[PDB]
This record gives C-alpha cells, structure tokens and sequence, in this order.
C-alpha cells in the first residue's frame, strides 16, 4: 500500500517521513529497525519503533539476547512486527560515534535482500553518524530488493534527492 514514494532506481523509492507513521498506514511485511548489537531500544529509530509497540518490541529483544547474546556490527535478525508489521528486520549499522568501520555498511544493506519489499530507514545516518548521503549510495549499491526508504528530516529528505 506504498503511496508517495519518489523512484529513484529500478529497487528503491523514497519519501520524507516518519517510519513509525509509515508502517502504522501501510503495515508492511518487514519494517527494518536501525538497531545496535545489544538490540537495547532508546533513540532514533529504534526508540520511536519501540515506543509505537507500547514496548513490546524491547521485552521480545530481551528475550532474543537472553537466548542468543548480541549481533554483529553489520548482521540482523527477524523478530515480530507487533502492531507495525508482519516481521521487524533489526540491523545493526556500524556507529560512527564508536570507532565502527564504515565498510560494515555495506553488509549491513546485504540484509535486506533476504527480503522481497521493505519499508526501511537509512542505517548508520542520525545518530550513527554516518554522512546520509553515503548511506543512500551504499543502499542503491548493494540492496537488488524493492526497498522503501522513509526519511524523517525535510531538509536532509532534499538534499539527498538534489545530490542523487
Ligand atoms: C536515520 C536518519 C537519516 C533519519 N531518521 C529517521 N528516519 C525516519 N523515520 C524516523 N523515525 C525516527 C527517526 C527517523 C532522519 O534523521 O531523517
């Protein structure tokens, strides 16, 4: 029920928005979250996807790394949508902020072609750190699936279009 988008590559689309608003309208089979290897909810993305799951996304997380310890800086694993969508997507971008290498983008884009269609953020930019327009060039690189990529500042959303 993708509606607004803006084409930008055979695969990816684009569009400024709230992801959290976006897969309340079009409740998506995969939302990816932008999550850390601790899959520990706080900020960004990852904050206002768990907080639009009453919490429910972090006591699932709990569990999963209770049974499994943390992801790699540039894997994922698929847990419950809750009231979002069928299935979350958690992949971890490196954090720039944190010393992570920035050639782990890359495989953490490689994730979402395990997937048909996705509604997805850009990983690593925000409070990752990473430079966004980066992010968006990796992302048309690497992902051959259709992705829907949601982008919540308008400024940021029109400088990526400009310099695409
Ligand atoms: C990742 C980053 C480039 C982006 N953040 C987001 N993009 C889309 N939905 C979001 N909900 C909460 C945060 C958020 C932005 O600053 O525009």
């Amino acid at each position: 029920s993708f509606s607004g988008y803006l084409k930008l590559t055979d695969n990816v689309y684009i569009k400024n928005a709230d992801i959290v608003e976006e897969a309340k309208k079009v409740k998506p089979t995969v939302v990816v979250n932008a999550a850390n290897v601790y899959l520990k909810h706080g900020g960004g993305v990852a904050g206002a996807l768990n907080k639009a799951t009453n919490n429910a996304m972090q006591v699932e997380s709990d569990d999963y790394i209770a049974t499994n310890g943390p992801l790699k800086v540039g894997g994922s694993c698929v847990l419950s949508g809750h009231n979002l969508a069928k299935h979350c997507l958690h992949v971890v971008g490196p954090n720039v902020n944190k010393g992570e290498d920035i050639q782990l983008l890359k495989s953490a884009y490689e994730n979402f072609n395990q997937h048909e269609v996705l509604l997805a953020p850009l990983l690593s930019a925000g409070i990752f750190g990473a430079d966004p327009i980066h992010s968006l060039r990796v992302c048309v690189d690497t992902v051959r699936t259709n992705v829907y990529l949601a982008v919540f500042d308008k400024n940021l959303y029109d400088k990526l279009v400009s310099s695409f």
